[PDB]
């Protein structure tokens, strides 16, 4: 498992612009990486996101607000006041 | 003695003050709305609902009062719980999203909180 994972983020970091440069994620991007990404497992493509998120530097994403990116790196929704808050007062952050 | 015209005078003198406007907002909001009162997760827009359906008070002061309520380790602890997130009239309005759940999960005060209340339990 673990190898696999760690082979695993590897490569999205490696192929889509939005995990790699950290911006705030669209909803659902989950099931576009499992659809994307037939290769792997989908609990293990969602292994590799949970980690991501708990990342000091995707929550100073967070914090930093605006827009969410699809896959494609297009605005797909964007970062609540609630969200962005809870961020900016996290521990990572301030 | 007091008139309902007289109560409203002393309740906008009052209001001049930002410490006492801020109390007297909590306490409207705590005491008024269940939604608050229970710390259920609040749906997106509570904040412009709360400010369109209180115009006795400051919007600024409004937001205060929302912002301290969103950092209290409780309602932090509803965000881990998830589920879904409720409007001022305690109907289902949009949902908790695998992210802020996680995000609130891992937050040093749930962590701790989350202990508590099963320390409470035993």
């Amino acid at each position: 498992k673990k190898k696999q994972t760690e082979m695993i983020a590897d490569h999205i970091y490696g192929k889509y612009d939005v995990f790699k440069r950290f911006k705030p994620l669209a909803l659902g991007i989950d099931q576009d990486l499992i659809a994307a990404l037939p290769q792997y497992d989908a609990a293990l493509i969602a292994r590799v996101l949970a980690n991501h998120c708990r990342r000091p530097r995707y929550l100073k994403a967070l914090a930093r607000g605006g827009k969410r990116f699809d896959l494609n790196n297009r605005f797909k929704g964007e970062v609540t006041p609630e969200e962005q808050a809870i961020a900016q007062n996290h521990p990572f952050v301030q």
